[PDB]
């Protein structure tokens, strides 16, 4: 297959068991950007579901399931994988003929806790190989309250670091460049930063903009310090918490004000294809005082199956350091990982910042374990910039698939090190095939 459709699913379950019929949720029938004009349904690829406040035990859960999809597809999903931590649960299903395609499954989970609050906060993970591309799904549960915005950020940032899905051999760098694609999604419980009775006058017009303007996990977004580079499908379904039971008619009631608690994200490498054909929430499950929220995602893979060379890096650096630096490649395309000799020159003009230059001499060539053009496109080169005396100071990712050629392309992006951005980066190079 040359593209897979991939279903996310997040909900906060409430401490009840689901209704019988959660059919909804699997089709993204309800509010905001929905799949409602589809008539006959196509089975996704691989279906992801995360929950929280998941009181239902873990094997008669993942029975639901498979028995939702069984009746909605005629098909047995397969579940790759699970992982618990608490009531924070996801599990990960696929289509019975992807079973043979499917490679590097792992697992892993974290604590997050803080002193004189509701602890059973933190967050669960899987990721896996579909052929040659690589995939990760986070679903957290953070921090509650509408003055505890900084204690979620933290909550994410000590899961950024912390949970280690994925291969070892990545360790110097965080699950936000580990993977082609990242889903990160779940209870983030940011809120609406508004007096109670202005909120629902606005969701009784369906007026969404005046409320998102307040939204705290986009408001922390704009600032930097939380889902750096990540993107949001536009929101336009109504806020997913906090809802009576048995019905939507109803809000329940600042500790109980409308928000969107329930969200997805998603980080992709460069230059693949990923398109986001819904995310919304529905209106016809109603056990919990939460909304089912879900999103469906279009996503590019490689199949699974000569030398590349560096005329210049050059990274401008965020430091008060002055040592010397160099760099490590990493790529699965790689035997093994190279490094390069420290960078020949180096300046500066501000007390902060470094720049950095390796010229071709300092930078070693990369041999593929394959010579195919149609492979080398679809890949990825991992850089992490080290000091000599050593501890990473930077980790981005590069595309090759316009770098294939005779002549050196330019290529520029980002360094980032522990959800901060810590620079750019930036040269030339080939890619060359005899």
């Amino acid at each position: 297959p040359d593209m897979i459709s991939v279903f996310i699913g997040t909900w906060n379950m409430g401490s009840v068991p689901p209704p019988k019929n959660v059919t909804s949720w699997f089709t993204s029938k309800g509010l905001g950007k929905t799949l409602d004009e589809v008539t006959v349904t196509i089975p996704h690829d691989i279906y992801v579901f995360g929950t929280q406040e998941n009181s239902v035990g873990d094997r008669e859960w993942l029975d639901l399931l498979r028995g939702g999809l069984k009746e909605l597809t005629d098909l047995d999903y397969r579940p790759i994988a699970m992982q618990s931590l608490w009531n924070i649960k996801v599990a990960v299903l696929v289509k019975p003929e992807h079973e043979n395609r499917i490679s590097h499954v792992s697992t892993s989970s974290v604590k997050t806790g803080i002193a004189n609050t509701l602890g059973n906060k933190g967050a669960v993970g899987v990721s896996f190989m579909f052929n040659g591309t690589s995939f990760g799904f986070v679903n957290c549960h953070l921090t509650s309250g509408n003055e505890k915005t900084a204690r979620r950020n933290q909550n994410y940032l000590d899961i950024l670091r912390l949970l280690s899905l994925g291969d070892r051999q990545l360790n110097a760098f965080d699950i936000s460049l580990r993977f082609t694609h990242l889903f990160w999604f779940g209870a983030l419980n940011y809120r609406l930063d508004m007096d109670i009775q202005e909120i629902l006058n606005y969701i009784s017009r369906k007026e969404f903009e005046p409320l998102l303007r307040v939204d705290q996990l986009n408001l922390e977004r704009e600032k930097h310090k939380v889902f750096l580079r990540f993107s949001e499908e536009e929101i336009s379904f109504p806020p997913t918490y906090r809802y009576e039971r048995g019905s939507r008619d109803t809000y329940a009631w600042r500790t109980n004000v409308p928000s969107w608690c329930d969200r997805i994200l998603w980080k992709s490498y460069p230059e693949t294809h990923i398109i986001c054909n819904s995310y919304g929430c529905t209106d016809d499950i109603v056990t919990s005082d939460h909304s089912p929220v879900f999103g469906t995602f279009e996503v590019g893979v490689t199949s699974q199956f000569a030398y590349i060379e560096f005329e210049s890096i050059e990274a401008i650096v965020k430091t008060a350091s002055r040592t010397k630096f160099f760099i490590e490649f990493y790529s699965t395309c790689l035997e093994e990982y190279k490094k390069s000799f420290e960078n020949d020159a180096q300046s500066s003009d501000n007390i902060n910042f470094l720049k950095v230059q390796w010229s071709s001499r300092q930078l070693p060539t990369l041999k593929p374990i394959l010579a195919d053009i149609e492979y080398l496109q679809d890949q990825h080169l991992l850089l992490t910039v080290k000091s000599m005396d050593g501890e990473s100071y930077g980790e981005c990712v590069v595309a090759l698939k316009s770098m294939i050629g005779s002549t050196a392309q330019q290529f520029l992006t980002f360094l980032s090190h522990r959800g901060e951005e810590t620079g750019n980066i930036r040269g030339s190079m080939k890619v060359r095939v005899p």
